[PDB]
């Protein structure tokens, strides 16, 4: 029979309290995060957006790095992810939410092929839809270094949009956990602020990921951070670099430093959306020195 | 001791058709005029408050047809700087957020200390209650020029009681101020030299009264209010009158002198 | 009647296991520290060795800095401090735990104040003791910045030591605290880097703790670490100063940088004992720049 | 609604040596600059008001030594001009 469809539809959204909780092995925290919005991408073929579903993944989970610095292992017991719209029901295209349980995988490169992952969910951008992925009982190391995710991760999430309008709303709707993790162990807290060399050397929560690029003037490295919010970014060369740090797509980039031989510099980097980041040029390949990458 | 129920308007949140979600702060302080209209007439006559229940208000003003969001959040302390991504705001205790179109509440817990009514220059921590934190993202460029309307419904209780505060802020050019926080200036060298400018923390009619022991560069001249008049004349050992229309906060007027720290005097009231 | 003497009391220590919670307004954590081992003194007047008791505290705190990263507000709504000996029966002196209500005001200047503290509780070397201190209902803030000790610390605990011989233990014991606070509110995960300029301003857990002092080549900033780790310290100078970073009486340190107008240097300094810090000399008192403390 | 309780300063009087009483009135409501210096302010804000109590108190500050007489009274019409002679002055309800 009839079935109306409204202009908008509003949801009420309020932060619970966390349950934190005291077992026999460690402790069981319950709670919700925000990961990103979801924009609009006026195109067929899909725009992702991915997380790694780890705890200590600052992209991810915002408090919840703070409480798994203080443990060495977790099980997802229970998580869940929701979708909230804010656009009007006369928008386009379609959200996609997929859950892929290998986090070093590529998002696929057509929309066939994202939906043939198990569990993919979707619906138009001005309606709310839940994917809820099923765990296991398998116990993994929080991320502490540079590590084959297939070990560590538990998995990875997947957000598309498509098919939307040229005037639709700029951004469709915004995605939310609701997990229970369950952190085992013990051990001194460990610092949150990632170190690490170019000679792909890691040791830290997940902040930074440095990428080569051969180019005319020389190799490129491209600082992508991969969470959003503020950071600082310590660099020393021990060769003088073709150039020092120069904003490539980030926000509010600002040095204080120089580049020669020996010279150290200091950039409050500010990000406004999961990927951008800094440059920096040398004639070097896999150049010698130091970075860490902090959240101020 | 008194105790003193209202309502009163804070702001009228705004279109943020950027891509960084854009933060408003408003200090919990019966003092503060940044967020009370009334209650700081009646809070000049007392030393001491406690606010025994608390509690905002969204009213919506745009079209059923507006994307985006905004939030509310209450945070206790009223030094930390707003947040820089939206997950730490939406990890505040209490924060409630919706769409443009619909209004929502937010009620903050209260507790029974009191604090010293705010004078300006002592600890945040001390004397405030907390801040308020207004966040507007993801609004197209087709949406409204206005979200909505941003509302506290208190009840509080002044205690004790002393000479009223003067009603308008006197001041002097790069040196003291007294009175309520009603405008802050700063400096900039120049072309034409050093270039002072003043901010509106409040937002309404207001009226600035200035006198120049030497002749300035320019006079008082609009930098972004709303409206502007000026009636006096910018000279040597003379004075300029000016009304100045402040509909949102920041908005002020400007001169110039070629001199840092120039001699003079000058007034602010909201009218 | 009789009483014997042991030749020495052994004490087995277990690390127990922290029992977290949720409450209506927050969370009540319990848990054990070690604060510090106390040293020999060979002297009749005491030597003092302190700890500001408030979550959020380096050289107090290993674990709770972190669960309290995430909340406002704090209780101690128990705490207790015990000592357990590591020294023969033949050994001299005393031991002296005091907790002081005011955490700004210096340990006492002779045994005889030492010991007008309420609760000021002392034995023997080489026997254990514990020092209970009674609490009260009032909130306050986590240390978050520059603020008056008396507004947002509880107290200050007091540990002296005197009156050993020349041929005694090198170390007579070590203090543990026994906790259970109340965090309240909640707020965006914080970072924990402290963060200011030399003109007296700090932003973050307390660290570092600078002092000038008047010297013939120029003024002497000593960065002392409160705690005891590895920290590392990036300054920055605006103008060129008489020397870069020099270890005044750490160990293990090493700089990475130049002393000059906006150079950057980067210190990792390494601390075995509370107090020991770093060094700098400029001319001009109050200068212009930076420095960035942290736990790496 | 609200109740608010306070101490004003009205005026300070000043010696008459003409024997004939000198009159200086102050009209009684809460929006009146001449009588009350506070309590205008948050008048402002209401549109109404009901004096629940209500006292005058005189503090000498003349020495031991002066004369003369000083009276207070009420008149419950703010109109009416004061009286003329002293009869009619003492004849007010209240006149202390």
């Amino acid at each position: 029979t009839r079935l109306s469809a409204p202009v908008a539809l509003a949801y009420r959204e309020v932060s619970t309290q966390p349950r934190v909780s005291t077992a026999r092995d460690g402790i069981t925290r319950s709670g919700s995060e925000l990961i990103t919005t979801l924009k609009k991408n006026t195109d067929t073929e899909p725009k992702y957006t991915t997380a790694v579903l780890n705890p200590s993944e600052p992209g991810t989970f915002n408090q919840l790095i703070k409480e798994a610095a203080q443990y060495e292992k977790y099980r997802f017991t229970s998580l869940r992810f929701r979708y909230s719209p804010m656009s009007p029901s006369t928008t386009g295209g379609k959200v996609a939410l997929a859950f892929d349980r290998d986090a070093a995988k590529p998002p696929p490169n057509d929309l066939a092929s994202l939906y043939n992952i198990e569990g993919c969910v979707s619906s138009v951008p001005w309606t709310g839809f839940i994917l809820t992925v099923p765990t296991d009982s398998t116990d993994r190391f929080v991320a502490d270094g540079i590590s084959d995710p297939k070990l560590v991760d538990f998995g990875k999430l997947i957000m598309a949009t498509y098919g939307q309008g040229a005037n639709d709303a700029a951004q469709l709707g915004e995605v939310r956990v609701e997990y229970t993790v369950q952190l085992k162990n013990r051990t001194g807290s460990t610092s949150d602020a990632q170190i690490g060399d170019f000679a792909g050397v890691k040791d830290g929560p997940r902040l930074v990921s440095w990428s080569k690029t051969k180019g005319t003037a020389g190799w490129e490295h491209d600082c992508h951070f991969l969470g959003t919010g503020n950071f600082s970014l310590t660099l020393f060369y021990e060769k003088a670099p073709v150039s020092g740090l120069e904003n490539a797509d980030a926000s509010d980039f600002s040095v204080l430093g120089e580049a020669a031989a020996g010279s150290v510099q200091w950039a409050g980097v500010k990000v406004a959306e999961r990927g951008q980041g800094v440059k920096m040029v040398t004639t070097e390949e896999q150049p010698k020195g130091k970075w860490q990458a902090l959240r101020i």
